[PDB]
């Protein structure tokens, strides 16, 4: 009664293939398919004998669902599908892509584009090592991250999830992937996957390729530069995560000069496949086959030819697994598409789940729920979020008293702003929703919060969301703190061509700083149109998206900490500028890549 592949000594490569010699036509499709929670039973994943399932953006067992409640429906799912005759268990993946965002209580680190501007990639990987733990803690095995794409243009609306527009910094910040993945071994062969077991995550390089080089940054649109550009700015970062041995691949939306990146065979199967020598599997995205007509989905039986044979080997369906299944079924019955691509499909996914320990650990460990939103976590966001804080100004005139770093003892002073105490504004998108969302979303410190945790006893704090002049005037403040900036977006919801933040932002700014020395904090996902802000200011600090630990920015504003943080990005005079990157033509930045004041710790 010994079977190969259940036997934990063998090597990865003869439980791949004893497994897949014994699977049926539909055994090896349902490998291929991965769906949401919300479509999944567990007659379903048993019935269709499904490989993969997923929680999209906001797609939580319920609000405020603890950890054992997220281990507990994983474990659920993974129950129907170990009792199929071949017991294959599945793996769940999730983006955890600013720590494990979608659930209450996790640690939410800053975002990419901050990342970018700490040029500490060792922070990084320390950064995939906690939200590893925390996505295990809610028994999921598999993050869709990082996300490598070189932003050109900060008009996308995923401009924030890019570390930089510089191609070697993002190479850099690759360092995530053996924080999630943990790291190769000594003679580790560049494509190979890799996880190291039950205590970390497969990741995700994403999205391949030229994502961030769309048209006037159009998400999901035409990426127009030739080959030579692409593998130069667009392509890089890839290579660095094969020699990291990154598990899985995510393909774009986007299209390479009008072919679309989820049809191009040339560039999956030629390119990443048979020259980056990349073993583990290529996952579409989110209804990424549908989308490669117009109108998506308006030809799902070519969807399924022309992602499958392009060399995709998982597909985030996520919604009509019955329809996806039956087409590819019919499509290998007629020989459309070879038993060699669907053998080639099955094989990459069992290598991942193989070489992970999935088959040895295919449940949650219950121990590790308490991972979640560690207080060892938060201290280690706090620090990304201080390092990635870039000071912009620092005095009106070159003979004024610098105003950073502020005395934490003072009779009376302000904060104010529609960002001084809202942490989900200060997390942006991809927490808790898929979009973010406003106000108190998850466990944090909002940037009042942490004021009052920061300032002596006898330091009286007040609040005004939006005072007007009088109010500061009359106030007997010292010096105010105030936040405003970008409301939370994902994807095309934030693509935006004026790239000016919501009022009142300006107004209350232009309010508070005429009354009062005043530290204006922008909490953006790129730059955006900055000259009126500091025209204003006294001080004014680029914070991005800090997320959940707000902490880090006063750690900065009073001293504690230095500012150190670069531009990761070149802050524009204008939109009719863009794109504008380092190294262009017509660069005219208002601030170039790089640059940042400094402060000194007090
Ligand atoms: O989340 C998986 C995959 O998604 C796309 S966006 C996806 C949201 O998760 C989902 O809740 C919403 O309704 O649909 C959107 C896309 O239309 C994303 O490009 C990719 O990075 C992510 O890993
Ligand atoms: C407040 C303060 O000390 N600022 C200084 C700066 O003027 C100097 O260039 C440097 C020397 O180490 O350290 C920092
Ligand atoms: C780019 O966007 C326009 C709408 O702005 C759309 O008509 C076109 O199909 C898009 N192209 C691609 C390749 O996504």
């Amino acid at each position: 009664d010994y079977v190969l592949y259940k036997d934990a000594t063998k090597p990865v490569e003869d439980r791949v293939a004893d497994l897949l010699g014994r699977m049926t036509l539909a055994e090896k499709i349902g490998q291929m398919t991965q769906i949401e929670r919300l479509v999944a039973t567990p007659d379903v994943l048993r019935d269709n004998f499904i490989g993969s399932l997923l929680s999209g953006g906001g797609s939580v067992p319920r609000k405020g669902a603890t950890a054992k409640e997220w281990q507990d429906m994983v474990d659920g799912f993974q129950k129907a599908c170990m009792s199929t005759r071949l017991g294959i268990p599945m793996i769940y993946g999730i983006d955890a892509v600013h720590g494990q965002n979608n659930v209450y209580g996790a640690t939410i680190f800053p975002h990419n584009v901050g990342l970018g501007a700490t040029r500490d990639p060792y922070l990084v990987k320390r950064i995939g090592e906690a939200t590893a733990l925390e996505v295990r803690a809610t028994g999921i095995q598999y993050a869709f991250a990082p996300c490598i794409a070189v932003c050109r243009d900060p008009r996308w609306g995923r401009c924030y999830e890019s570390y930089s527009e510089d191609r070697r910094i993002v190479q850099s910040m690759t360092e995530l992937i053996p924080g999630l993945q943990g790291d190769v071994p000594k003679d580790f062969t560049s494509g190979m996957p890799f996880v190291a077991g039950k205590n970390k995550v497969a990741a995700c390089a994403k999205h391949f390729v030229g994502d961030g080089g769309t048209v006037d940054g159009i998400n999901e649109n035409n990426t127009i530069i030739n080959r030579e550009g692409l593998m130069n700015i667009h392509m890089p970062a890839y290579k660095n995560a094969m020699d990291k041995g990154v598990s899985t691949v995510m393909i774009s939306y986007s299209s390479w000069n009008g072919v679309k990146m989820h049809a191009n065979q040339d560039l999956v199967t030629g390119y990443l496949k048979d020259t980056l020598k990349f073993k583990g599997f290529v996952i579409s995205d989110w209804e990424g086959i549908d989308r490669i007509t117009t109108p998506a989905g308006s030809d799902y039986s070519y969807s399924v030819k022309a992602s499958i044979l392009a060399g995709l080997d998982m597909i985030m369906v996520p919604n009509k697994y019955q329809q996806f299944i039956s087409i590819l079924t019919g499509h290998v019955n007629g020989g459309v598409i070879p038993m060699s691509r669907i053998d080639d499909a099955v094989t990459r996914i069992l290598r991942v789940k193989f070489t992970m320990g999935l088959f040895e650990n295919p449940y949650a460990d219950p121990a590790m729920a308490e991972q979640l939103g560690k207080q060892e976590h938060r201290d280690l966001a706090r620090e990304a979020a201080r390092k990635s804080l870039v000071l912009l100004k620092n005095g009106k005139t070159s003979t004024d008293a610098p105003l950073l770093p502020l005395p934490k003892k003072a009779p009376k002073i302000l904060v104010a702003g529609s960002h001084a105490d809202n942490l989900g504004y200060q997390c942006g998108g991809w927490t808790i929703e898929y979009q973010g969302d406003t106000g108190r979303t998850t466990v944090g410190t909002t940037i009042l919060e942490a004021v009052k945790a920061a300032v002596d006893p006898s330091t009286v704090v007040v609040f005004a969301e939006n005072p007007d002049a009088e109010f500061v005037k009359s106030g007997g403040f010292s010096y105010a703190i105030v936040a405003v900036g970008e409301h939370p977006y994902t994807e095309t919801k934030g693509d935006n061509l004026n790239l000016t933040i919501p009022e009142p932002g300006l107004s209350t700014v232009q309010a508070v700083c005429g009354g009062v020395r005043c530290a204006t904090v922008l909490i953006s996902g790129r730059p955006v149109v900055v000259q009126p802000l500091l025209a204003a200011s006294d001080a004014l600090v680029a914070a991005w998206l800090p997320g959940s630990e707000g902490q880090g920015v006063t750690d900065a504003l009073f001293g504690d900490f230095g500012f150190t943080g670069r531009l990761p990005r070149t802050w524009f005079k204008s939109v009719d500028q863009l794109p504008m990157n380092v190294g262009d033509a017509h660069y005219d930045p208002l601030f170039r890549l790089g640059y940042g004041l400094t402060t000194n710790a007090t």
